[PDB]
């Protein structure tokens, strides 16, 4: 829902 989790599972 928002590339800025970067790599945050899902």
């Amino acid at each position: 829902q928002h590339w800025s989790y970067x790599l945050r599972p899902g």
